[PDB]
């Protein structure tokens, strides 16, 4: 009788915080991961010790290819195989790196458009076809319109994800599936980023001059899936401490 | 120890539901009203019966005039006089009626621009000057696809978007968050014939029904909560996908 | 036979460059002004030297008041008085100054909301009522969603002006009146501003690291009034060298 | 001397009107085509009869694949081969069809995202890499935020194209390359009746007019902007 959720890229960072929070709210969770096998199984162990048989892992490369549909179909099936249901999909996995206009370009396209947009489209297709408070939450980007220089493919992927969010909200509304987004500004900074670079970004945030915690992101996801957002579809909630309001 | 909130136009409909849910959440409330005295008083009595001394009413006309700043200062002051603190301001009161391009026009300007934008700005000023603090402005999900011949109403709601953004930016250093909730079709006019209500209800993708006032209130409750501590300058549509629907 | 245009705040700076370019294009012009009497008359003299009887001035305060509707009515009337028609309204006049949240406030409201929004609405009403290629161009602000801090009332007026542009495009389209906007980022900087602060802003602009000329702004106005924009209504053209794309 | 432009999907409809108008303004043009060879050539004949050796054709499939980057590089190369320069890129080519959520799906991806967004990105890269009034114009969609039901992949591609427009305007501004969009609405009678401005479709020429403005010296300060050419349609509530 407990609902079940899929969170993609859930081994670590924001995805983990979302799977933890959904699990604390009473969901059964599929922890999807790609390379972070040890971190995924560790998380699943932690959740299962809290309530047995409530977390499973599922490995998949979400790069675009001719087998991406089957991989997306398999992630959703994993939720139905473990739990008998799939109530919520959180499209959280993301590739993020520069692609200057001035890895083959075709691999960059597949990872950056694949993970950020095509895999959410296919997961959304599979989640809908395999079908109560059903919804999807896409992890978007509050700075989509003021993009980092030399990030065109990543920015294109996140814009396409805004498109998907709106299109799928429209199309799936008659089936009672809501589709919303959460758009972080700066949250957990890159592990490879030096402290001095971190602090440059921190200093730009009006609300408290610091990045969002992973939990702060997850809070907005939890709202969107809850009974308190039952009329909300096609909405993208920024969780950016005002960063997107700040001019150059 | 309990926080306090001001809700403008709180006697009826959406404002009432906001006031109720804030009260249920543990807030003391100033129920602002303009003409609906008997409804505002009945709400305050209902709330005070639940928890003594947790609701007061405050009457004020929020039409723009040279007395508006003093009116808006008095509303915020009443919250401090009643409760010793003011944690939350909800700018909900609104005039809404058509102003075709083809009451004097200056009265229309004072009502539609004053209630929807100037009074929120003056209230926001008074709230900040007197300081989990936050302001929620009731915006309009259809602001970019507006009702025909509603130009002043639409200008006031666009201005409120600007206020939401400008005040989030300027008040973030004081730890005051500023957000909006943007209904699509929520509670319909009482007099509107069912056949007309149904024309609008049928356009809504999610459930072919309008939002209840409580569903609008739920987004306000989220925004003022510890769960939105990092959210400022955001406007959450609560519209069942209505604004995504093309002509 | 020559069309006629009203330009508000046309004595100086951007509105003057609009008036000039409209006149160069074949229009007869009403040069509206408030305080810049010598500048206004001097402009009308220059245009009239070039084609006699093609320019008049019209004085008015565009601050909100109970007589504002009459003043806006009189501006439109002046165009019909001088030229027998009124084909184009350019809403260019603007008050701009800070109003920190933390002159009386009701004067600030009257000025910043009156000039930027109410006078445009009233001028639009008067234009439409007194009524080919008819159109209205509103001067907006490309930075409306990334506001200068402490400019709430200004930013509110300009957001209202976007609402007006869309509402009036919708309502006046059946009358053949197109309604569009032109949104400068940094163009001619304040007389009062120090050269160091001017260079700070110029440095932020991606395209050329400089402010827009007034003529670059006028060029977009000229497009939107022309026969090459006959299917364009409700659009706002940013003329800001990419400034609004730049993150904090 | 005379500037040169590449227009993708230039054989018919909006891209043809665009090539014609740029040619009338004094550009030399590369008329790109996929399937419409006879049309591309007929247009080329009409422009060269007007002014000899000012119009060439270029065949390429703009579907995403392992060979798309070569194809896009070759389109830009064709401009430089024929004309010695490439001043203007118009990304007009587009695939358009529904992809319900409830051709393999990955061929749909390749066409809807490849032609509408990835080709524009690779063409932008090639245009920029090969470089006094340089600009790119992307043909966007005025209804991007109020999409047709069951057109998710198309809509995703057009959103990605908005992102490309903004990212490339930012990144290429230092090179003096401006990057802007034109967003048509409708350019059958059911639709035309909804249009506030005279309840008719945009002609292709009205779309071309906005392109012509954006590439002109009257737009030398405009970058990152998307001009709706939709008769007000995007303003109309449901
Ligand atoms: N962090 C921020 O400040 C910020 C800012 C804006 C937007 N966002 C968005 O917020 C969400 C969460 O952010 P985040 O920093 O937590 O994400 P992240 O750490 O950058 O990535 C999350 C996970 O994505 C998975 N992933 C990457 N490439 C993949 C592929 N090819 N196939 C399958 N999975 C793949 C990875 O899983 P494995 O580790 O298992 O390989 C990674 O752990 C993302 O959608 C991101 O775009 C974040
Ligand atoms: N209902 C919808 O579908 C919908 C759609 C979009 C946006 N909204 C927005 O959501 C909010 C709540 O909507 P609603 O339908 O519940 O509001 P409403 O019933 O139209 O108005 C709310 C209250 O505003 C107060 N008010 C009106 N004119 C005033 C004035 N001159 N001075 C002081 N107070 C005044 C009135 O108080 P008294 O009764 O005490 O005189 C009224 O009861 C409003 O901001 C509205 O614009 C609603
Ligand atoms: N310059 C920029 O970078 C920039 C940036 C964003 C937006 N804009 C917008 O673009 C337009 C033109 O810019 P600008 O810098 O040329 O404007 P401006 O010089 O700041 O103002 C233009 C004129 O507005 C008139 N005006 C001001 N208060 C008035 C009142 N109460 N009644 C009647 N007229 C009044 C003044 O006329 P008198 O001189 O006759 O008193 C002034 O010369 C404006 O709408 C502005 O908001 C400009
Ligand atoms: N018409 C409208 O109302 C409207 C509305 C919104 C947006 N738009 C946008 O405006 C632009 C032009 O509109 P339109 O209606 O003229 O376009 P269209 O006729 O739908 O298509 C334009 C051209 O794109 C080319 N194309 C299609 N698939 C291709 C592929 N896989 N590889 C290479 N080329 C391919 C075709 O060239 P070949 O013929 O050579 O095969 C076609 O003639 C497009 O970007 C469109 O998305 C148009
Ligand atoms: O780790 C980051 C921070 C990074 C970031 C860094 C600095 C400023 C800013 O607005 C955003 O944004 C990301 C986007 C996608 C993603 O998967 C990870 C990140
Ligand atoms: O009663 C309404 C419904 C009305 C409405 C009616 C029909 C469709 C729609 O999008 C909105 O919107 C309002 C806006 C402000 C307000 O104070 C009240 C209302
Ligand atoms: O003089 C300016 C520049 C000024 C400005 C100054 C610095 C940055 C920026 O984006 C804009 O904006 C204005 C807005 C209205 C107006 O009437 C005049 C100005
Ligand atoms: O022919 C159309 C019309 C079609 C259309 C049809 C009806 C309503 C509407 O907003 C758009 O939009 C297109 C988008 C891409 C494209 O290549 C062609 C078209």
């Amino acid at each position: 009788e407990a609902p079940a959720a899929v969170v993609t890229g859930a081994a670590k960072r924001i995805g983990r915080a979302i799977a933890v929070k959904l699990h604390q709210t009473g969901y059964r969770v599929v922890i999807h991961y790609h390379n972070s096998a040890e971190a995924a199984v560790s998380l699943a162990d932690e959740l299962n010790k809290e309530r047995s048989n409530t977390a499973v892992v599922c490995q998949a490369d979400l790069t675009n290819s001719n087998v991406l549909p089957a991989s997306c179909e398999e992630i959703i099936n994993s939720c139905f195989r473990a739990f008998g249901r799939c109530d919520v999909l959180v499209n959280n996995a993301s590739a993020f790196y520069p692609t200057p206009l001035v890895k083959t370009v075709e691999t960059q396209v597949a990872e950056l458009i694949g993970t950020n947009a095509i895999a959410p489209f296919l997961l959304t297709m599979s989640f809908a076809q395999r079908q109560s408070n059903l919804s999807i939450v896409n992890l978007c980007d509050a700075m989509v319109d003021q993009p980092c220089m030399a990030f065109s493919l990543y920015n294109m992927g996140k814009h396409a994800l805004v498109g998907l969010t709106q299109s799928a909200a429209l199309e799936l509304a008659p089936y009672g599936i809501r589709v919303n987004g959460v758009a972080p500004g700066v949250s957990l900074l890159p592990v490879a980023m030096g402290e001095e670079e971190k602090d440059k970004w921190r200093r730009k945030v009006p609300l408290g001059r610091r990045e969002a915690s992973a939990e702060q992101i997850a809070d907005a996801v939890i709202f969107l899936v809850s009974g308190s957002a039952q009329y909300i579809t096609g909405s993208i909630i920024k969780v950016d401490g005002g960063l997107s309001l700040v001019h150059a």
